[PDB]
């Protein structure tokens, strides 16, 4: 059955698609795998904390129940989910009595969440210190951008599909996990009158404050916390304003946040689209029946992949990264029908 | 540029042999890398030798200006190469005076040779202690002596480049060593009247030995210590005794054999060519303008192996292996014109 050429070929750009399948399975196993009475169990390693995200802060701690890894105490400042790589995990929480010097009269009670992931810092932190580093070099800090914006787009996702809508989605909430075996992990954190806001209009928020968010990463201000304009009228995507053409990704992304913050919930960009709108800024068809030719060109960014892998399998420092995971996870479910949807989405 | 599929997809081909270059080049640098008044850093680890070949006897040493690494210490019983991983490498060689209860009056002056590779066994050991094996599971035992005989191959082979001729080979002259980062890693043992052999039948030497040792391997005895005829007179490979039918590389030993013994050092097969035999018996094309097909065969099976070593570098257990860069090695020199060679050469 080796006898004819692209019967072959054709045959290998099959199982291309078999080992990226079960590629992106064994990264998934890599990157991945209490109450009030248990708490004695705790010990939080050092008087700092790891993060202040304002909603709460964060405190490393060890458990003697489970030697040899590390819990997050997350202490609430006020007065449930499937797992998931980009979701918070919480493992129990209560209520504990907390000195007020560690929130930063001498003691407030809290809610305390024990979350699986030690935060390194806030996303809102990370713009924070960055303008420079963004005005330096625009680039490789709006590549970033794209990189935590997929993985916020995998979390976003994987909670509407069993029916969470996140009511105010902020910087301050993005948490920025170290992750090995760089590119920090994004973290989602938790928290007869009718409803003012229908269903119908939350089920596109998440891409509307997504459409903000983007503004906010590339050191910009909230479009309607500045254009009176955009607060008093019915706006259109031409109203909204643009972004410094700095480098490569600065029009595809000011792009993604008109498709983001289209007025009409109904017209609006789902969130599973903006993920293939990314991953085609990351990865995808740049500008150069045109399904046959990008049916060649997942098959040769496959091959390359595999390429990278191999590579890294007799090198003793290149190792799997998470970039690795999630460009993997693209070309998995490449397709030419959905790459033509996100290209045009761009109006390439 | 990527718009003609094949015009890809033959691209791509050329890419397969890019990587496979690079991956035996990675491998190669996986599994490789005194005097008498130096003796002083030395130490034996234990009063038990750990191989006996009869020429010598090896001691596992540890050296005081090398910490972290073992050497082996090579006691002949006796009164220069460039490095390869299949050559015993000798680091210094000294005169000692050595118990006699050590070679195995009191003492005996023994010439002490410090070599980079501890033996566990030799090939005769092997054989000795493995005709049960054979018996019971002959395709796993004779596959093993393909491997042992491929090694064998490039140890001569390169032996051969640098102008050495070993004038016995034996059994018990190679060396089974330990191999991580199961299959052993062969290693090959270091040693006006005209010459009575001419140097024209010393360039042809080591495939008539190596023509036996795979009797000797296969656990049959040397034809000419068990068949007269064969000393006696000028035979031909027809007279050759045969091999038992007990697995798949069986019948293709058995005409390896053959080809080696074959009586005019001319038309006798070279080590180079029975090594391309032995990797096609143990990968190669099976019975199943030719050359096209056997292009395809090559893509195909480096394809396959590029993903082994993708899903290698993502298991935390499986990892690289002797046996995959013999296979590697194979692979990436892969030609459809030297398939065909070792294709009828095994008069298939």
């Amino acid at each position: 059955n080796i006898s004819s050429k692209e019967g072959t070929y054709a045959k290998l750009g099959g199982l291309y698609t078999q080992s990226l399948a079960r590629l992106v399975a064994k990264c998934e196993d890599l990157f991945m795998g209490f109450n009030e009475n248990n708490w004695s169990l705790f010990k939080l390693t050092c008087n700092k904390p790891c993060c202040d995200s304002g909603d709460a802060i964060y405190y490393c701690a060890t458990c003697s129940e489970d030697p040899g890894s590390t819990y997050a105490v997350k202490i609430c400042k006020a007065p449930s989910v499937p797992v998931h790589f980009n979701i918070q995990q919480d493992c129990g929480h209560f209520v504990a009595s907390v000195p007020s010097s560690m929130l930063s009269a001498q003691e407030q009670d809290c809610v305390v969440v024990i979350t699986r992931e030690v935060p390194h810092q806030t996303a809102s932190d990370f713009v924070r210190d960055s303008a420079a580093s963004h005005q330096a070099e625009p680039e490789a800090y709006e590549r970033r951008v794209c990189f935590l914006l997929l993985q916020l787009c995998n979390g976003l996702e994987h909670l509407k599909e069993h029916g969470i809508i996140h009511r105010d989605l902020c910087l301050e909430n993005l948490l920025l996990v170290h992750c090995t075996l760089q590119l920090p992990r994004l973290i989602i954190s938790n928290f007869l009158a009718p409803e003012i806001v229908s269903a119908s209009q939350y089920r596109k928020f998440d891409e509307f404050q997504t459409g903000i968010l983007i503004y906010e990463l590339l050191h910009q201000p909230n479009p309607f916390e500045v254009r009176a304009q955009l607060r008093e009228r019915d706006y259109r995507q031409e109203d909204l304003p643009p972004l410094p053409a700095l480098s490569l990704y600065s029009p595809g992304l000011q792009q993604l946040a008109h498709l983001l913050l289209e007025a009409d919930p109904i017209k609006r960009i789902r969130i599973g689209e903006a993920k293939r709108v990314l991953q085609c800024l990351l990865w995808g068809p740049r500008r150069e029946a045109l399904c046959g030719t990008l049916h060649n060109w997942i098959d040769m960014k496959r091959a390359l992949m595999m390429m990278k892998f191999a590579e890294k399998a007799v090198d003793r420092r290149r190792g799997v990264e998470l970039e690795d995971w999630l460009c993997c996870q693209y070309l998995a479910s490449a397709e030419p029908g959905a790459l033509l949807q996100s290209l045009k989405l761009l109006q390439l």
